């Protein structure tokens, strides 16, 4: 029913699929480590996407399970739980009142699909590490958005596996449009594009047009894709805006992943990357810095775009900043 | 022998590269690159073992396809030699470092390696594995770079083995920036920016250009190699005509694949409904002349003879087209 199994209670947790702060770790446990499959299936059913795009349910489940299997179980942060989280967070953002009836079903499908594949086959090390170690991936992609190009290629390639083509009943034009949107969205998740992306989002907020009900008026592909890019980027950077217990766990996981990268750097006699040295870390201080320099500036701007829809998310972010500030040794 | 006599023209625009291809046993890229590396003393400067250089060049040349009419090793050798001439333009004297020179020449050599003889748009439209790998974005150019660099890993092929770490990093960045700029979809943006650079250009007393940051330097190198890539119509008519025969052969083969697949045949790819003369005049009027006149402005008067030949060849190609 939920598309995996077994001994439920899962249904009661999934009632929060439309809420910020769904307990995605609980969902992962209750689903036998299939949070991405369970959450995607739930969202596709809720949004009636199977009917709209004539997606056979068995094809959807087969693709989701295959996709989920290509997130690495031994990567602490960039795994299937993170993918599930970003999907579900995008799903909530898409339903914000300021965006009512703004996006087509194909644009919604693109944002959700992009979210699901956006980190697939992540090795648990950064683009810069891949470049510095002369990896085959960095060679393939000429040092540019190395991971993000790879996530796209894998996510699309998996559609070709037996009974995995969830887009089989889209028209040729729809497939082309969705492909372009998905590429545009996932490439925008490269953190090196953050400053430019934000600057442009600020420009959009300055010139925003809304109806009397505060619904955004987007004029063209440029407007629509920019909103979707920033939406998924916000979802990717949403951990510090979540209920504190979720945020605390995400922080533990990213630090575990960073520290493992630092261990690889130390073993190779390389300079250890910022925040990756387990011997000299300031986890709490670094979270406060992350919020002050990256996450708050982004979310404050999103909050402006959709005002006042994101006020509670912003309030939670500010409370969570204080938690980490208060726990600096 | 005769080859040595022909290679005496290596510093001149209009080198007979087809003759060099014949005389060298179809090794124009290897012989021209070797000649240029000796001429510019690059082996000494960068401590490149001659055996390593030849090994790499032969394997690189092997990775251009013999069965592709235009985008083959002869084209690569032509772009290398043309870049070599442009680098020596008086307006640019003593402007570029040896590493920058090495980057531009290397970029030229690898810039179309493993080209399949079909366009990016064809690869995108046919859902090719290459377009899947590269997310429909500069598909060929990303691939040319990956292959060109990958070949440095073959036995005794690392020509950059004695560069410092920082030199290797810098060369890699520049080569990527240059080859990506050969994607024709970037042409109008490159040109718009080149025009603005020309408008605000700075020169020394001796009239050499002042390029005081990476952005300006790489911009000039990008446009230089792009001009070399688009230099066929600026060459002596006998050479230009041969290049035109080759590109049309390649285009028509793509059009044949499109027709077989039931696709709309791309512009200039239908052997049954194409005018070679009309298409060349269009290529010159809308792409090649606007680019070369801007290059000519940048380095005035260095490129006046090149621009003259281009204008002559345009007048020649339009001569048999009836007009009011
Ligand atoms: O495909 C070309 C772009 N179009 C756009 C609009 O004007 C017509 C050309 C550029 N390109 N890209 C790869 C190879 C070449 C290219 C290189 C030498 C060419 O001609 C001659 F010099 F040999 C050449 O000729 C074109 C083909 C028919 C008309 C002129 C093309
Ligand atoms: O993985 C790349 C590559 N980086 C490049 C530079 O050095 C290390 C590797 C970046 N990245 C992707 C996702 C996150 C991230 C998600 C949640 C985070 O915190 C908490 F919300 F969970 C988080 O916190 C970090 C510690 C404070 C600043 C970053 C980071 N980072
Ligand atoms: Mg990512
Ligand atoms: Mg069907
Ligand atoms: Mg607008
Ligand atoms: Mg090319
Ligand atoms: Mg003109
Ligand atoms: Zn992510
Ligand atoms: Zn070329």
């Amino acid at each position: 029913g939920v598309k995996t199994e077994q001994e439920d209670v899962l249904a009661k947790e999934l009632e929060d699929v439309n809420k910020w702060g769904l307990h995605v770790f609980r969902i992962a446990e209750l689903s036998g480590n299939r949070p991405l499959t369970v959450i995607m299936h739930t969202i596709f059913q809720e949004r009636d996407l199977l009917k709209t795009f004539k997606i056979p349910v068995d094809t959807l489940i087969t693709y989701l399970m295959t996709l989920e299997d290509h997130y690495h179980a031994d990567v602490a942060y960039h795994n299937n739980i993170h993918a599930a989280d970003v999907v579900q967070s995008t799903h909530v953002l898409l339903s914000t009142p300021a965006l009512e009836a703004v996006f087509t079903d194909l644009e919604i499908l693109a944002a959700i699909f992009a979210s699901a594949i956006h980190d697939v086959d992540h090795p648990g090390v950064s683009n810069q590490f891949l470049i510095n170690t002369n990896s085959e991936l960095a060679l393939m992609y000429n040092d540019s958005s190395v991971l993000e190009n790879h996530h796209l290629a894998v996510g699309f390639k998996l559609l070709q596996e037996e009974n995995c083509d969830i887009f089989q009943n889209l028209t040729k034009k729809q497939r082309q449009s969705l492909r372009k949107m998905v590429i545009d969205i996932v490439l925008a998740t490269d953190m090196s594009k953050h400053m430019n992306l934000l600057a442009d989002l600020k420009t959009m907020v300055e010139t925003k047009k809304v109806t009397s009900s505060g619904v955004l008026l987007l004029d063209n592909y440029s407007d629509r894709i920019q909103v979707l890019q920033n939406m998924v980027h916000c979802a990717d950077l949403s951990n510090p805006t979540k209920p504190l217990q979720l945020y605390r766990q995400w922080t533990d996981r990213i630090m575990e992943e960073f520290f493992r990268q630092g261990d690889r750097e130390r073993e190779r006699g390389m300079e250890i990357s910022p925040m990756c040295d387990k011997h000299n870390a300031s986890v709490e201080k670094s979270q406060v810095g992350f919020i002050d320099y990256i996450v708050h500036p982004l979310w404050e701007t999103w909050a402006d775009l959709v005002h006042p829809d994101a006020q509670d998310i912003l309030d939670t972010l500010e409370d969570n900043r204080e938690w980490y500030q208060s726990t600096i040794p």
